[PDB]
């Protein structure tokens, strides 16, 4: 079947493993534990497609960039995840969208932006600004909270949707 190899990036702490746990496994993590890389593999049905979802889940950390060049490599597609109430989280965005063509020697590569976190009411950044940023990319805006796991299977789903187009 067709296999779709997801790559989880964004900073640290902003819900990358929560967001692929949500999927995987329906549940919230609510704990402290940073990744190094981990990796998950589900079947799943999409639009009546039987596939298999691999799923990347990297390090928010700079620590462990080379890590980072090497997967980034192997993906088809990438969720660049931020967190609605950590604006520096929004700013580091663009350099791991640029470092993604960068590797995969690519202006247009598979993506959704993702803004986590939208449960919580200390936004510090608008819907209008990451809508605004991701038009200026060419991909898709999805805010997603894996708390409430609002949103956690369109930005997946919606990603596999863009690497079927592309
Ligand atoms: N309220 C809320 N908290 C969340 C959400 N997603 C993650 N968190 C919380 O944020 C913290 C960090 O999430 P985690 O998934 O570890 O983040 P990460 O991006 O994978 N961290 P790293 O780069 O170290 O691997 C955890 O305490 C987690 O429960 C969310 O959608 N809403
Ligand atoms: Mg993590």
């Amino acid at each position: 079947m067709t296999e779709y190899k997801l790559v989880v990036v964004g900073a640290g702490g902003v819900g990358k493993s929560a967001l692929t746990i949500q999927l995987i496994q329906n549940h919230f993590v609510d704990e402290y534990d940073p990744t190094i890389e981990d990796s998950y593999r589900k079947q799943v049905v999409i639009d009546g497609e039987t596939c298999l979802l691999d799923i990347l889940d990297t390090a928010g950390q700079e620590e462990y960039s080379a890590m980072r060049d090497q997967y980034m490599r192997t993906g088809e597609g990438f969720l660049c995840v931020f967190a609605i109430n950590n604006t520096k989280s929004f700013e580091d965005i663009h350099q791991y969208r640029e470092q993604i063509k960068r590797v995969k020697d690519s202006d247009d590569v598979p993506m959704v932006l993702v803004g986590n976190k939208c449960d919580l009411a200390a936004r510090t950044v608008e819907s209008r600004q990451a809508q605004d940023l991701a038009r200026s990319y060419g991909i898709p805006y999805i805010e997603t909270s894996a708390k409430t796991r609002q949103g956690v299977e369109d930005a997946f789903y919606t990603l596999v949707r863009e690497i079927r187009q592309h």
